[PDB]
């Protein structure tokens, strides 16, 4: 007997270099029990507590002249207040000292439990899609699990 | 168990050399309701949604470049191919510590094999119990 | 189905668990969650550490979930935030066969670095 628990696990489209497009129409990606993926956002089918999680992986070849700041943020767009409200956020400075060139890898993980309402849209965005590494699978993803 | 939900929680062997070997015959480790541990891989007993998870803890003394990887893979029985479900790559560089937790929900089939590997077993840390583990929970 | 999801009390200089929190179907909060019936449980948690700059003494941040049936680590991790403000969360989660009456604790070593202002500081169990 399958679970009736709203769950989703969507992955970065590896073809869309220079963008962060979430896919459920990809191997080992899913939407279950009412969760929808609409306009790059997960739509919550019913109210309740949910675990929200996401990982992005950033990669760079050395350290450039201008300082790099990498951000990943998970936003909620409620039906009654249709503006992005941050739930989870994290910032990283991959290069402490600039190159006076070794590849660096910086994962950003976000996860937490939030009360969500029916129709809430969830966004998961980065500031630098040009640094995102999603060629190999399993590195960039975004999911929910209803408690 | 009375729930009958296939579950597993396996732990790393601290005295395994140059490898990340999983064990179920340890305290606070288990294989229940059909899940098997065969060739260092977890074997799924039935089709369904599963929470799949793993934690590794790396540790180094100072900074000498080092790349750390941690990957959960799936070998689907119909396909016979090994693909990453969850993967992290980190460049860590006094002692430094790097925990890596990989978790998510996946549709799995009967007979799928799941693996949890790393590139640097020599950087693993086993100072305390509960620092290196791998598991699944059927929804 | 015995379930529990407690949050931290923002209680100073400590990690006190309290009841978006919920306690139900036998799971009591005696500072440990007490297991009402023998079975399989997913036990999870997250803590969030934060600081400004790096001190002279090397700081190691730990978060551990223990089982008391003796005190044994079930889930544990360590973070070294200093090899500018910083934030370091620690996530734990796994499935465990527990006995009726067992106690489960979720502790940190450095509550002075805990962030008391989020959906990232919690401790919970779900009977499967
Ligand atoms: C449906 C099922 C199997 O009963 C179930 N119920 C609840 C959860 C649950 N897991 C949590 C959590 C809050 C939760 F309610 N907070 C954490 N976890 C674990 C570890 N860690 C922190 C993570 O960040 C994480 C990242 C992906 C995946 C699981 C985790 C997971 N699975």
């Amino acid at each position: 007997t399958p679970s009736d628990k709203p769950v989703a696990h969507v992955v970065a489209n590896p073809q869309a270099e220079g963008q962060l497009q979430w896919l459920n129409r990809r191997a080992n990606a899913l939407l279950a029990n009412g969760v929808e993926l609409r306009d790059n956002q997960l739509v919550v089918p019913s109210e309740g507590l949910y675990l929200i999680y996401s990982q992005v992986l950033f990669k760079g070849q050395g350290c450039p002249s201008t300082h790099v700041l990498l951000t990943h943020t998970i936003s909620r767009i409620a039906v009654s207040y249709q503006t992005k409200v941050n739930l989870l956020s994290a910032i990283k400075s991959p290069c402490q000292r600039e190159t006076p060139a070794k590849p660096w890898y910086e994962p950003i993980y976000l996860g937490g439990v939030f009360q969500l309402e029916k129709g809430d849209r969830l966004s998961a965005e980065i500031n630098r899609p040009d640094y995102l590494d999603f060629a190999e699978s399993g590195q960039v993803y975004f999911g929910i699990i209803a408690l």
